[PDB]
């Protein structure tokens, strides 16, 4: 059809998602225009559609009203315009886009610092599964937690995109992986070679890990569940001087609050987009290492299901339900 951008007419219902006309934009100094070909849905997109991040988005981002909210944090596509002062990108170049906020658009304008090259051995669509999960998992496990061979790591929500990336990375580095997921998905995790798999929908994992480790706990926790009593349960299973990586957005504890309960542990709450704001070379730097792993087949793209963009509402619901392991990738016309 015509150039479009995904919007939500008002907060609270996924059926309110609408493709609206997208006016043409020219890239300015230090900007590139990218024609989008495929975009994964992220859970943050669903929370935003539901209006569950209104406080967060108002303060840190420009978002005062639903009419300034856009969707999509990563994509794959082709460079179609190059602004003044941009070198080493050319029209026609295939790129992965990481860390935008409007990927669900026919075209986006962004910094070259948000672009990385596709591993040439992968199909474009496969490559779309990589950016948010692997950059988030690498940043948390390596840049922050500094995970070592032989250490025990608990990866929560391990069937989701980021959790799946974190399994691949932790296993590559030779950590002992403990995982939580929904009971229905435990069987698939087991066959990825995970020895210890537990229920993500109760706090029963605390006692189970205590028993499994005979009171020693785990060295690293990679968490995305904070609702209710999960944060405190995580603190209870963390080994002495362990590292707690927190990527949840709603209701997280401060460093001081964490220190009140466990003064010995390192605490890493983070948002990948804020970390890029601190260091605009973050994606370039991570990808310098990661692209080689994907080229050597040491890491691999994630399971996915595709949907055409006209089926955007069903694509969102399909991820919200997550009956099976798999990212949801939407193709653009």
């Amino acid at each position: 059809s015509q150039p479009v951008q995904l919007k939500i007419a008002s907060y609270g219902l996924l059926k309110n998602l609408t493709w609206v006309s997208l006016e043409n934009q020219v890239p300015g100094v230090g900007e590139v225009k990218v024609q989008i070909q495929a975009v994964p849905v992220n859970f943050r997109d669903i929370l935003n559609a539901l209006g569950m991040l209104q406080e967060h988005n108002q303060t840190k981002l420009g978002i005062t009203s639903v009419d300034h909210l856009t969707f999509g944090f990563e994509a794959v596509g082709v460079i179609v315009g190059v602004g003044l002062g941009v070198s080493q990108w050319q029209i026609g170049d295939e790129v992965m886009v990481i860390g935008c906020h409007d990927a669900f658009s026919s075209f986006i304008i962004c910094s070259p610092n948000n672009l990385v090259a596709k591993p040439a051995n992968l199909k474009l669509i496969e490559a779309a599964t990589i950016p948010i999960p692997f950059f988030t998992a690498y940043h948390g496990l390596y840049n922050l937690a500094k995970i070592q061979s032989g250490e025990r790591v608990l990866i929560h929500a391990a069937s989701g995109g980021t959790g799946q990336a974190a399994i691949q990375l932790a296993q590559f580095w030779g950590a002992e992986v403990f995982a939580t997921t929904s009971p229905q998905k435990m069987a698939v995790l087991r066959e990825q070679g995970i020895k210890h798999v537990m229920n993500s929908r109760t706090t029963e994992f605390a006692n189970e890990i205590r028993e499994l480790t005979q009171g020693k706990g785990v060295d690293v926790i990679f968490n995305s569940l904070t609702h209710g009593e999960y944060i405190q349960k995580n603190l209870d299973v963390l080994a002495l001087e362990g590292r707690y990586i927190e990527i949840s957005k709603r209701k997280i504890w401060s460093h001081s609050q964490v220190a009140q309960k466990r003064s010995d542990i390192k605490y890493f709450p983070f948002d990948l987009l804020e970390e890029f704001n601190r260091d605009n070379q973050l994606y370039y730097q991570i990808w310098k290492k990661l692209i080689q792993c994907f080229e050597n087949k040491e890491l691999h793209p994630l399971v996915y299901k595709t949907f055409p963009n006209e089926d955007i509402v069903e694509a969102f619901r399909y991820l919200q339900r997550s009956k099976h392991i798999g990212r949801v990738v939407v193709t653009m016309p």
